[PDB]
């Protein structure tokens, strides 16, 4: 009744860690390298499944730190009861290119700078595997019968 | 007497070098950093000075790995006998700047690059206090009288 059952799909997927006990959510490891160039979209693979039980709904969120400090921007995902595939964070680099603006360098995850292997343009981010990159917060649903009516009451 | 005097005229000056007694050169070091935008000029001191004995000439030149891996183009000097200042290194980069493309990363004397300070145009180089930019070669030469003729003659 109150444990979550999870599956860990390979050598690369992390085990969801929280910090104390009354904390929100989970949080959520990236499983691979993934380059996005400004208005690059993906879905980033965790290699994680997870059962959320009947009259629940799992959340895949963002986290503040990653989220006011990058341009990278995470669409929730909504996880139904059931699903028990590989749980997959869906995101955004939302920053726009700027001309000629070239650099050897890539932002990081915490907005910090590294040196990589090619020349890109100007504000683009690389996630790399094992990145904190998301969060699982888990809320109770309301799931009614539908009833067509002409007037509420 | 076979023997050439040096002065190293700060603390940043490094002496000559030489691998291999057979070697035609001694090689040469920058004494301060620079960063050349494309197309930019400098003379670069090194804080070393020499005595060129006479009968000489001091041929102040480049290196092979530099000039074919980077755009440093350097224009031989010639040093005379009796020149006792601060040796200098006449460089241009002669990348070309390409339209905009601007960037952070600046480009080394070994041809990679690395992250900068400041935002310049693509094709930058920096270089640096103690790179190994050229070197010194010394070649004997004549240095006869000028006689005027109306029509060249045997020796
Ligand atoms: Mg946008
Ligand atoms: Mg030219």
């Amino acid at each position: 009744t109150n444990t979550l059952q999870v599956r860990l799909l390979s050598e690369n997927a992390r085990m969801p860690e929280r910090n104390h006990k009354t904390d929100a959510g989970y949080d959520i490891f990236s499983a691979e390298t993934v380059v996005l160039e400004p208005q690059e979209k993906a879905v980033i693979k965790t290699d994680v499944a997870v059962s959320i039980p009947e009259g629940y709904v799992g959340l895949l969120t963002s986290r503040s730190g990653v989220s006011s400090k990058t341009h990278l921007v995470i669409e929730t995902g909504k996880i139904d009861a059931g699903y028990h595939g590989n749980l997959g964070i869906n995101i955004k680099n939302d920053a726009i290119a700027s001309n000629g603006y070239i650099t050897p360098g890539v932002f990081d995850i915490k907005g910090e700078i590294d040196l990589s292997d090619a020349i890109r343009q100007y504000g683009t981010y690389q996630i790399n595997e094992g990145d904190k990159l998301a969060q699982l917060v888990i809320v109770p649903i309301w799931t009614p019968e539908l009833k067509q009516v002409e007037e509420f009451e």
